[PDB]
């Protein structure tokens, strides 16, 4: 029954809560073993992040969330990654329970400016009762629309296992061994101007009262820089 934080390496992790005050933990208190009603382990080992529709949002989202933001200094936030290099994210999970909307986001990679202030995410991992979609932002000033790339047949209670990787400006999004990509820098060079950072856990596409909450599960989570 051991806390999340003693089961996964958490400690370039911190975690962002749907309470109504949108609480951050640690990566040192996430160590320590920190559990709530959102954030916990299940029986069955698995790191499971809980948010209700009604939770708190931040302060550039209508939506709530419990879930990890990858923290390369756990000390501050606005050290960030960049286009070049290799930047793999891999994981394993399910999707427990929807909300009414049937639509959460179980990974991303979120664009940041330099200076810590927010900027667009580049890619989100939409997850529903029967298709992943792995949404790649076009434009680094968050206009235009988003690529789709669509997997179909994943349901709910199904283990998924993901990988998001970025290699020189190109982001490769693969769910069960297929794998596709999209060039984000040769879509907009302006990507190149910002920094980036991985997030995984439940970030809950319903914010209405009569909405419910959502329940995501991961087995594995990794990051590696290269
Ligand atoms: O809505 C936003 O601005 C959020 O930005 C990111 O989280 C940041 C936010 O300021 C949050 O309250 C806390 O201070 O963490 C910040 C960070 O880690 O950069 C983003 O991860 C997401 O929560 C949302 O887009
Ligand atoms: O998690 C996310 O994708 C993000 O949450 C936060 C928002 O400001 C926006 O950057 C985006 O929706």
């Amino acid at each position: 029954a051991a806390a999340p934080g003693k089961n996964f390496d958490l400690s370039h992790w911190k975690l962002q809560l749907p309470d109504a005050n949108t609480t951050e933990i640690s990566s040192a208190n996430l160590g320590l073993g920190y559990t709530s009603q959102y954030f916990y382990t299940d029986t069955d080992g698995a790191m499971t992040f809980w948010a209700p529709t009604t939770g708190g949002t931040t302060a550039n989202s209508s939506y709530p969330r419990s879930e990890l933001r990858e923290m390369l200094d756990p000390s501050n936030s606005k050290v960030n990654w960049g286009w070049q290099g290799t930047h793999t994210m891999k994981l394993s999970g399910k999707t427990v329970q929807l909300p009414s909307s049937g639509k959460i986001i179980v990974a991303q990679i979120h664009g940041i400016m330099d200076d810590g202030t927010n900027a667009p995410p580049l890619v989100k991992a939409v997850f529903q009762d029967g298709q992943l979609d792995m949404q790649v932002k076009q434009n680094s000033d968050g206009t235009g629309s988003d690529v789709h790339n669509y997997f179909t047949g994943i349901k709910l209670g199904d283990l998924y296992n993901m990988e998001i990787r970025v290699t020189d400006g190109v982001a490769y999004v693969t769910m069960n061994g297929d794998t596709r990509s999209v060039d984000f820098v040769g879509k907009d060079a302006g990507w190149k101007n910002l920094k980036y950072y991985f997030k995984a856990g439940n970030f809950v596409q319903d914010n209405t009262s009569t909405g419910g909450s959502a329940i995501a599960k991961l087995y594995s989570l990794s990051v590696s820089h290269s």
